[PDB]
Formats: C-alpha cells, sequence, structure tokens
C-alpha cells in the first residue's frame, strides 16, 4: 500500500531526518515582510503582463503543453533547458547591464534580490549542513550561485486538467514527478512558494520521493505564503519531486545554478567567431571563400553551424516571438546568430563546391565527406524534427501571441539562399560518391 505521510503523521518527522535530510524548510515567516510583499506584487505584476506561458516542452518522442505557466528570469545571455526546450532569461538588473517595460523591470530587479536573499539563506544551510557531518567553502558558494529562477504559475479553476500522484496518493499534480535538469552537479534549488487566498487537496504541497524507490512513503509537504524549501547537495540526484496542487491559484520562484557552459550568449558567439575563422573575412557578401579543407576544421565547422541553428535560431523562434512581450533583450543577438548562422550556410556551400570539382583527387574528397557526413545527416534530420514540431496539432492550437515559428526557412525559388532547405538529395549523394569503388 504506497502512502504519504505529512506533518500530521506520527513519523513525518522522523522520516524527514533519515530519508530526506538534505530537503530545508523556512517558513513564512523567516523572510521580511517588506520582502513578502515586493515579491507576491512582482508576481502579480508580471501575471497582469501576460509574461508567463504554459511550454510546448517534449517528451518521449511527444509534443506536451507544460499545465503550468511559466517564466525565466536571469542573468543576460542566459539559458536553461529541459524537456528539449531552451528558456531565454528575461534579464534582471545584474551589474554592468534598456530591454524592458517599467513595471516589468521593477519585477525582475525584485526576483533579482530575491536571488540574493535565498543565495544567501543557501550557503548558510549548506555551512550547516557541513558542519553536522564529520560529527570547500568555494564549491558551496558556486553551489548555491543562482544565475536563474523558473516562475511557474497555475490556476487550478482555469487548469483542472491535472494528473493524479499514481504512488503515494498524493492527488492532484500540478507539476509531475521529476529532477530538475540542466543543473550544475550537486547544486541547490531555492524555491519561494506564494499560494493565495492523507494531505489537504486543497492547499499546495511539494512532493518528494527516493528516485526508483515507491515503496518509501513519499513526504508532502505544505506551502503556505511566503514558505521557502531548499534543495540542498545531492538531493535534486537522489530525490523525485513533484508539486501537488491545491484548489488556488499559486506562484513559485525556483532559483537554480543552470549549467551553462554551452548555454550564454557569450559562448555560442565565441563558437561562431571559432567557425569563421575558417572563412576570408575581408568582406562581408555571399562568395564566401575558405581558408583551409582540412578534415578537422570542416567537422568543426559544420558541428558549430548545427549548433547555433538547433540549439539557439530553431529553439528561439519555436517558442517565439513571446518573451518579445517582457523584454527586447534578445532581438538583438538572434539576428547577429541568424546573419553569422547564413554565413555558416554559405560556408557549406562551399564545402560542397570544393568537393564537388575536377582536380580534387578521390582520397582527399573522401576525407572531406567523412568529415562533414554525420554533421549533414543530423542537419537533415534536426530539420524535419524542429519542423515537424512546429506544425504539430497542439503547437497550432497556441495564440499567434506564441505561435511557434520554423525560422530559418524557405523555399527552392529563394534565391537568397545558397542551398536548400531539404538536404534529403545532397545527403544522398555524398553518401553515393563514398560508396564509389
Ligand atoms: O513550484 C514548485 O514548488 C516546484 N517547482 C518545480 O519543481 C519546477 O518547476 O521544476
Ligand atoms: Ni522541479
Amino acid at each position: 500500500r504506497g502512502s504519504h505521510m505529512t506533518p500530521k503523521d506520527d513519523e513525518f518527522y522522523q522520516q524527514w531526518q533519515l530519508k530526506y535530510p538534505k530537503l530545508i524548510l523556512r517558513e513564512a515567516s523567516s523572510v521580511s515582510e517588506e520582502l513578502h510583499k515586493e515579491v507576491q506584487e512582482a508576481f502579480l505584476t508580471l501575471h497582469k503582463h501576460g509574461c508567463l506561458f504554459r511550454d510546448l516542452v517534449r517528451i518521449q518522442g511527444k509534443d506536451l503543453l507544460t499545465p503550468v505557466s511559466r517564466i525565466l528570469i536571469g542573468n543576460p545571455g542566459c539559458t536553461y533547458k529541459y524537456l528539449n526546450t531552451r528558456l531565454f532569461t528575461v534579464p534582471w538588473p545584474v551589474k554592468g547591464s534598456k530591454h524592458t517595460e517599467a513595471e516589468i523591470a521593477a519585477a525582475c530587479e525584485t526576483f533579482l534580490k530575491l536571488n540574493d536573499y535565498l543565495q544567501i539563506e543557501t550557503i548558510q544551510a549548506l555551512e550547516e549542513l557541513a558542519a553536522k557531518e564529520k560529527a570547500d567553502e568555494v564549491d558551496i558558494k558556486s553551489r548555491a550561485a543562482y544565475n536563474v529562477t523558473l516562475l511557474n504559475f497555475m490556476d487550478p479553476q482555469k487548469m483542472p486538467y491535472l494528473k493524479e500522484e499514481p504512488y503515494f496518493g498524493m492527488g492532484k499534480m500540478a507539476v509531475s514527478w521529476h529532477h530538475d535538469e540542466n543543473l550544475v552537479d550537486r547544486s541547490a534549488v531555492a524555491v519561494y512558494s506564494y499560494s493565495c487566498e492523507g494531505r489537504d487537496p486543497d492547499i499546495w504541497h511539494v512532493g518528494f520521493k527516493i528516485s526508483w524507490d515507491i515503496e518509501t512513503p513519499g513526504l508532502a509537504i505544505p506551502l503556505h505564503q511566503g514558505d521557502c524549501y531548499f534543495m540542498l547537495d545531492d538531493l535534486n540526484a537522489t530525490h523525485q519531486h513533484c508539486v501537488l496542487a491545491g484548489s488556488q491559484p499559486r506562484f513559485s520562484s525556483t532559483h537554480r545554478v543552470a549549467e551553462c557552459s554551452t548555454g550564454t550568449l557569450d559562448y555560442i558567439l565565441q563558437r561562431c567567431q571559432l567557425a569563421l575563422q575558417n572563412v576570408c573575412d575581408d568582406v562581408d557578401n555571399d562568395d564566401v571563400s575558405l581558408k583551409s579543407f582540412e578534415p578537422a576544421v570542416l567537422k568543426q565547422g559544420e558541428e558549430i553551424h548545427n549548433e547555433v541553428e538547433f540549439e539557439w535560431l530553431r529553439q528561439f523562434w519555436f517558442q517565439g516571438n513571446r518573451y518579445r512581450k517582457c523584454t527586447d533583450w534578445w532581438c538583438q543577438p538572434m539576428a547577429q546568430l541568424e546573419a553569422l548562422w547564413k554565413k555558416m550556410e554559405g560556408v557549406t556551400n562551399a564545402v560542397l563546391h570544393e568537393v564537388k570539382r575536377e582536380g580534387l583527387p578521390v582520397e582527399q574528397r573522401n576525407e572531406i565527406l567523412t568529415a562533414i557526413l554525420a554533421s549533414l545527416t543530423a542537419r537533415q534530420n534536426l530539420r524535419r524534427e524542429w519542423h515537424a514540431r512546429c506544425q504539430s496539432r497542439i503547437a497550432r492550437t497556441l495564440p499567434a501571441d506564441q505561435k511557434p515559428e520554423c525560422r530559418p526557412y524557405w523555399e527552392k525559388d529563394d534565391a537568397s539562399m545558397p542551398l536548400p532547405f531539404d538536404l534529403t538529395d545532397i545527403v544522398s549523394e555524398l553518401r553515393g560518391q563514398l560508396l564509389e569503388a
């Protein structure tokens, strides 16, 4: 009989200490009045401005719209990827940084100082966690250094299509069992929970279970207005969590140390520069000339081409143009990444021209093909996929406000583009060439 425990159970606290000690609870009374007020107003102000969107994610080969509406706020340039969906931050006024609106801007600043507070609290609890055990400081710091927060909202009246928690009888899930993805290893998660206005169905909870385990009773922690909780250290790997919906509207701010080593603007721009190092860059025009046809440089060039195409452009435009409502931060850089990408289409075309010329001895030609074939095939496949993902029956359900675009995309007739969008014919011919005997 799979069951769960709440504070009403005799064994709840002992079971908390024994099998969920890296979960920590900070009651609303630990956070100042003024911060509570400011943070709640910020939630209401972002909601009023319609800044929260259910995400069209992908899970086990299926297109699925998250019951919760969400918004990512964090360090300018930074991204958070989950369920094959890359969220772009609406930026908060971090040091040394004209893109958002008055009220919206104010709300970001507010979640910034909320971030400062939780980070200090996270550091305290981690120091205490280390002090308990055995009965570096830089590790701690880095594992409390929240660079983003994913805000969640749900009005169970307006979103009643909630699944039943299937293992412990926790009732309705606002967010189903999961691990938070794309997180720096052993990094903490801090959560401020704002409700309006077995377990009490009417009240929001966060649920926890041990991974692989539905025999250990799950824990259901009641959240009220301003209660925060923290997942410390490896809790997020060793356990799964969910959100059990109550009956009133509720928000949360989930601060994370996103693992953005390949997930920031500066990083992708640097990779684009790396790739274009192989092109004569005296002038910006269509006659792309390449400096080298060394297998490794061409492989890299085509790989980066794929990276900016599908991890940045197609992602951004698939959700888009939707965070344009809250900010114009990404307009210019996404245009730039597209200009850099269009050049890479020029580069690919120049590689194809080089393989397709008379003088090239068969041996070097085959070198080139082998270096670029994996990338071009991944290009065709990821293009089919994204194009389908933009045209699914549920993408088309979304308002024009959030209509997914399949950009960049062009027809055959389009003279402005050197290569067709569909590479089936090209990839087929390269395969045949490599098979030539
Ligand atoms: O909203 C909460 O309390 C918990 N949030 C999540 O688990 C999440 O969005 O990943
Ligand atoms: Ni989560």
